[PDB]
């Protein structure tokens, strides 16, 4: 099929809320709509010039073909499937230049309509700048390479939009669907077998970075003149939390019947703020065959779900992401009956479980011991990063907050509790597990003992619209939504087939429940719990699972006693002061927000204990807003996920993961988050192995022998040692171009750090480095790249030869003891990593899988500072040629660096002038780069058409180090066998990952994070496919 599609870019208004009326929706209260939406003297409003894709029939564009009114103000879906060439005729009806650049489908040079510098000339510049008037036409094939995998639907989710400055094209309304499908999946544009298909972009549409923000001041403003673009509140006006354009539930047209089989496309899109979680309340999804219900987007992330649509009526698909639901990001679909026609499942009434729980006030302290039980320090220690939350006097609570938590009763009397044991000692703040097998129903009698209005809203199983726990609508006593301060309500969920664990997913599923009558508010006052959904005939009488050990429930989250119902109770009841008190001063709102593990900081979270051997299952799950980016991370064991080796559990708002761990080393390990802000703010706990059997004369399996030698060695770094591909992007953008980062002006420090970090050297004398060569010369800052081999014990030989202690420890690896020893300046240690099969693939990875080596002694500062490497571990005993790269996507926080004094004395031409405490200076000292290197600066990416590359993607870093990494030019594949597909992985810390790559298309291709703040901020390079021979 050659297809021809015909769009075209036209400016227009666009209404972000086009009434008409009239709503309740969830967490919004009424008054509230208008601080995004209202025009004011000072105020945009809810009307906006914007750039837009339309459809046309037509070379003479004149007549638009009409889109889905759900579509909102995406461009038209343009579909394709593998075969397919597709001509996108564009026609550019506005006022400034755009291109049309697409994800996932192959383009030569002269069809990727992107902008940067590739070396090539005018002929294969056309696509890349469509001046006003200008028409430009992209042919576009839908290759083998590029398309949906094995194991992926029959058409995947990708997108277009204009790249010439990509954030700010797209803020400006010029992004759309492109879907991309298997070979003969469709007649007339539609998925055999389906019967709706809808796209959905979650977005904070940040109309401030749009290219019409001031023609849009000028129309709308009643005084210009006074408007500050620079005003943080102007700012968030014009940030327009929305599907598809659509703010405050005002998506139009989601509509469909009772067993429709519904293909969702969505895509999240934008910048830092764009920590989505998208949550389709009464209805039950799959994704590559495993159940879920919370959809997590980041910018650019590409996803598609299956909804056999069911449980009638009006429903929201919200973002789980507190500050997004608050802001309103919430739109309606109808589930209606016509009639059905099936049913399947049935079971509502027949084998019931049944729970007495109760919403009731306690005395939470956060760190009982009041010590810090990883460094015996204690936690008001003045000058102490923990000092910060514990601190108790004039305007400062401390570490004990007044809360409402569930907890357990035996019976309808109320009168006395199910007491908790040793296997619920860990559970902390959360309340009690409620567990389930497929074919059970769940009665739920709630008692509110709060001086507030609370509910039970569980997530993971069916309920009707009467026993929903939340209320929202497009439209004494007591009910599912509302369940007043003395009252009693008797919840009523079902667990069918259809809502519970897939034939792919495990035997049981990490669940969760929550207080839903302002669950921005309910939830961090305490009103969490976990749940557990299991299939039929899988746990004992017990609620435990056969042939497990131990069952863990961890929630990680940023506990924001800010937000809790109860901060003015504990304001009067902790603070010398009361009055003298600011809920608004940004020192107090930190003093509040306890990064906890279970409502627990600082290694004080008791009952995480098992024996070596044990099958251990570990359910995870959290809550919070963009804040919560976790890695959770279980040193010394790896675990089992969906067949992926892993040993870090990355969970963002709503998030639930069900991990398997069989425990194999003695010791009193770390289960702490690495997202650095939350290890520091004490979200870190540990957990014992002990020994239970005879420890027996062992060690008698080692394939395999390697020794290296590695120093840490103090250096020069320069994140951008050139500038003139910078210089040359922003000529071609025709931008100007202040760098923060890299600019000195007249006091800052620049491009050049003083830095540590890990290099190779030849022998036990360390006097001759292993060279560098040029199939390496892309590891930038990274250490070298080590190899190891199941079945290896892998000596590393360390000498630290910088100025303070450091050590080397890796992910994934084996060691003899939980502890790691410091090596002090001018020592050699030896460290001794063993590579058991559980460091290596799991039945669904590549053969090779990497893991971070990384120093233990301050794992926030040394890494920081420079210290960070790939350790490859790879399966096993005429094809093509086989190339490994190793990207780190890090934003470096040099302002974290144990060289920092150092470099503001040795860079700074005005050492004085330096205030460390400076939002300015502390914004230039954060180096967006991959691999340390910024702006084009990361070299020796190259590879011939034919090879088949392994991409081995590493983040670590902060909670803003969300990487969205992007290939032009090429997508790829990933899991065993290459059975997922796409051109965008998500990275955040923690997150290792091999993608597998087959280079076809020569050309200079940009690599690049697709987060808009990091983009400008330098995250970005390109790779070199050359042609043969
Ligand atoms: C630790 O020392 C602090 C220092 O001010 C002291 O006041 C406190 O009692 C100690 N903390 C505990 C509870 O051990
Ligand atoms: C672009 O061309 C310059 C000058 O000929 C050359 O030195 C450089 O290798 C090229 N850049 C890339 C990314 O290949
Ligand atoms: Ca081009
Ligand atoms: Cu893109
Ligand atoms: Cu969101
Ligand atoms: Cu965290
Ligand atoms: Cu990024
Ligand atoms: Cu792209
Ligand atoms: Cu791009
Ligand atoms: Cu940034
Ligand atoms: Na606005
Ligand atoms: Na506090
Ligand atoms: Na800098
Ligand atoms: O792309």
């Amino acid at each position: 099929k050659e297809k021809h599609y015909y769009i075209g870019i036209i400016e227009t208004t666009w209404d972000y809320a086009s009434d008409h009326g009239e709503k309740k929706l969830i967490s919004v209260d009424t008054e509230h709509s208008n601080i995004y939406l209202q025009n004011g003297p000072d105020r945009i409003g809810r009307l906006y010039k914007k750039a837009l894709y339309l459809q046309y029939t037509d070379e003479t564009f004149r007549t638009t073909i009409e889109k889905p009114v759900w579509l909102g103000f995406l461009g038209p879906i343009i579909k394709a499937e593998t075969g397919d060439k597709v001509y996108v005729h564009l026609k550019n009806l506005a006022s400034r230049p755009y291109t049309f650049h697409s994800h996932g489908i192959t383009y030569y040079k002269e069809h990727e309509g992107a902008i940067y510098p590739d070396n090539t000339t005018d002929f294969q510049r056309a696509d890349d700048k469509v001046y006003p008037g200008e028409q430009y036409t992209y042919m576009l094939l839908a290759t083998e390479e590029q398309s949906p995998g094995e194991g992926d639907g029959n058409c995947v989710t990708r997108i277009y939009h204009s790249h010439i400055d990509a954030p700010k094209d797209i803020a400006s309304g010029l992004i759309g669907p492109l879907i991309i499908c298997k070979k003969d999946s469709l007649d007339k544009e539609k998925e055999k077998h389906i019967d709706r298909e809808f796209v959905v972009m979650f977005s904070v549409v940040d109309e401030n970075f749009s290219w019409y923000l001031e023609d849009n001041i000028k129309t709308y403003c009643s005084e210009p003149e006074k408007v500050d673009k620079d005003n943080e509140d102007f700012q968030q006006s014009n940030r327009m939390y929305s599907v598809n354009g659509y703010t405050f539930g005002s998506l139009s047209g989601l509509s469909m019947c009772a067993e429709d089989r519904v293909k969702w496309y969505l895509f999240g899109m934008g910048n830092e703020v764009d920590v989505h979680a998208a949550f389709f309340h009464g209805q039950a999804l799959t994704n590559k065959n495993y159940r879920i219900d919370t959809i997590n987007l980041f910018p650019a992330t590409l996803f598609d779900a299956y909804m056999v649509a069911q449980n009638p009526g009006e429903w929201m698909l919200s973002c789980q992401n507190l500050n997004h639901l608050k802001a309103g990001l919430q739109a309606f679909f109808q589930v209606q009956e016509c009639n059905k026609s099936s049913s399947k499942d049935n079971i509502r009434g027949k084998h019931v479980r049944h729970y007495y729980i109760a919403a009731e006030e306690i005395i939470w302290n956060y760190a009982p011991s009041g010590i810090d039980i990883f460094t015996k320090e204690n936690l008001t220690a003045p000058g102490s990063d923990s000092a910060v939350f514990f601190e108790q006097g004039t305007t400062r609570i401390g570490g004990s907050y007044k809360k409402l938590v569930y907890r357990e009763y035996t019976d309808a009397s109320f009168t006395n509790r199910k007491e908790r044991g040793p296997e619920e000692e860990h559970l902390g703040i959360l309340g009690p597990v409620i567990w389930a097998e497929v074919g059970d129903t769940i009665r739920v009698t709630f008692h509110n003992k709060g001086a507030y209005p609370l509910s039970i809203e569980p997530i993971g199983v069916r309920f009707n619209k009467n026993n929903e726990g939340t209320y929202y609508s497009p439209n004494v006593p007591p009910s599912a939504s509302h369940v007043a301060p003395t009252e009693t309500f008797t919840y009523e969920w079902t667990v069918p087939k259809e809502v519970g664990p897939t034939n792919a997913d495990p035997v049981c599923l990490a669940k969760m429940y929550y207080s839903a009558v302002d669950p921005t508010k309910d939830i961090f006052t305490g009103l969490i719990g976990p749940m557990k959904i299991c299939k039929k005939g899988s746990l004992h009488a017990n609620g435990r699972q056969k042939d497990v050990d131990k069952e863990f429930y961890l929630f990680p989250t940023v506990f924001d006693e800010n937000e809790s119902l109860l901060l003015e109770d504990n304001i009067r009841m902790f603070t010398t002061a009361p009055d003298q008190v600011d809920k608004e001063d940004e020192d107090f709102q930190e003093s509040n927000k306890m990064h906890s593990m279970n409502g627990f900081m600082y290694g004080n979270q008791p009952g995480l204990t098992m024996c070596k051997g044990d099958s251990v299952v570990w359910y995870l799950f959290s809550a919070g807003n963009e804040a919560d980016v976790h890695g959770i991370y279980f040193s010394g064991n790896t675990y089992l996920w969906r067949g992926e080796r892993r040993d870090t559990a990355n969970l963002f708002p709503q998030t639930s993961l069900t991990l398997h761990m069989w425990p194999d080393t003695e010791g009193t390990f770390n289960v702490e988050c690495l997202t650095t802000d939350h290890y520091t703010g004490g979200m870190k706990q540990k957990y014992t192995v002990n020994q239970c059997r005879r420890q027996s004369e062992d060690s008698t399996f080692y394939l395999g022998e390697r020794t290296y030698y590695i120093a840490a060695v103090e250096v020069e770094w320069d994140y951008s040692p050139q500038r003139e591909w910078e210089k040359e992007l922003h000529h071609l953008q025709e931008q100007n171009v202040s760098n923060a980062f890299l600019d000195k002006g007249e006091f800052y420090i620049g491009s050049k750090y003083k830095k540590v970090v890990y290099r190779q050297y030849t022998d036990s004398t360390f006097r001759v480095p292993v060279e560098r060569k040029a199939e390496e010369e892309h590891l930038g800052i990274l250490g070298p790249q080590l190899h190891a081999d199941v079945g290896d014990k892998v000596k590393i030989i360390f000498k630290n030869m910088a100025t303070r202690p450091y050590s080397i420890h890796a992910h994934g690896v084996q060691t003899e003891s939980s502890t790691v020893t410091p090596t002090l300046p001018g020592e050699t240690l030896t460290y001794v990593w063993k590579i058991p099969e559980r460091s290596g693939a799991g039945t669904e990875d590549s053969a090779c899988i990497p893991w971070a080596y990384y120093s233990t002694v301050d794992q926030v500062k040394d890494l920081y500072s420079g210290l960070i490497g790939p350790l490859i571990v790879c399966r096993r005993p005429n094809p093509r040629r086989k190339l490994e790269f190793a990207l780190l996507f890090l934003v470096f926080d040099e302002n974290e660096s144990w060289y920092l004094d150092d470099n503001i004395k040795t860079y700074s031409d005005h050492p004085e002038k330096v205030n460390k405490d400076d939002e300015e200076f502390i914004e230039s000292n954060k180096m967006h780069a991959i691999n340390g290197r910024m702006f084009g600066n990361l070299q020796g990416l190259t590879m011939h058409v034919g090879d088949e590359v392994n991409w081995y993607l590493m983040g670590m870093g902060n909670e803003i180090d969300l990487h969205t990494v992007h290939f032009h030019g090429h997508s790829f594949q990933y899991k065993h066998r290459g059975v997922y597909s796409s051109d965008v992985f998500d990275i955040f810390p923690g997150t290792y990952q091999t993608l597998e790559m087959f280079p076809r298309t020569p050309g200079i291709w940009l690599l690049h994070c697709h987060v808009t703040d990091h983009i400008h901020a330098g995250m970005e390079t390109t790779y070199t496919v050359l042609q043969n021979e």
